[PDB]
């Protein structure tokens, strides 16, 4: 795709749920996972119901349409495609997880997006282990970003 949007005022839609976790408290999820990254730049992510939004989030299984086929259970928890037209942006997740706020069973759905919107951003992976964008999902109640999410966020959109 592309390095980075190239309009501030990104949208979303949701196209579709998981069972595992009230609707409610999946919105809030997402938009607290948004809202990590917009506090720290000049980007906006505003609710759409519309097959027009930038980033579009989907829960789905296996092989779900795009060619790059979950896992089930474990591994692969989601994937997210960088910045640029059509599926680029997008955010998906695997169903055959447990999706939770991850402090008991399950993963945390709130981590994990706010991981996928980074690359959904543009990001590639950090090599410092306690950032948010390491390659290996850690739970944690503490604050997510690391100076090198900021700095590599800002790098891209000031
Ligand atoms: C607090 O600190 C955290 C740090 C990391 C994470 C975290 C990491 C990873 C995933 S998902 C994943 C898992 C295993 C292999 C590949 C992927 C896809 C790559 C898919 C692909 O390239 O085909 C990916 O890395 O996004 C989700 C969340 C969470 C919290
Ligand atoms: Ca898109
Ligand atoms: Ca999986
Ligand atoms: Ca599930
Ligand atoms: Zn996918
Ligand atoms: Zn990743």
């Amino acid at each position: 795709g592309d390095l980075k949007w190239h309009h501030h005022n990104i949208t979303y839609w949701i196209q579709n749920y998981s069972e595992d976790l009230p609707r409610a408290v999946i919105d809030d999820a997402f938009a607290r996972a948004f809202a990590l990254w917009s506090a720290v730049t000049p980007l906006t992510f505003t609710r759409v119901y519309s097959r027009d939004a930038d980033i579009v989030i989907q829960f789905g299984v296996a092989e779900h349409g795009d060619g790059y086929p979950f896992d089930g259970k474990d591994g692969l928890l989601a994937h997210a495609f960088p910045p640029g037209p059509g599926i680029q942006g997008d955010a998906h997740f695997d169903d055959d997880e447990l999706w939770s706020l991850g402090k008991g069973v399950g993963y945390s759905l709130f981590l994990v997006a706010a991981h996928q919107f980074g690359h959904a951003l543009g990001l590639d992976h950090s090599s410092v282990p306690e950032a948010l964008m390491y390659p290996m999902y850690r739970f944690t109640e503490g604050p997510p970003l690391h100076k090198d999410d900021v700095n590599g966020i800002r790098h891209l959109y000031g």
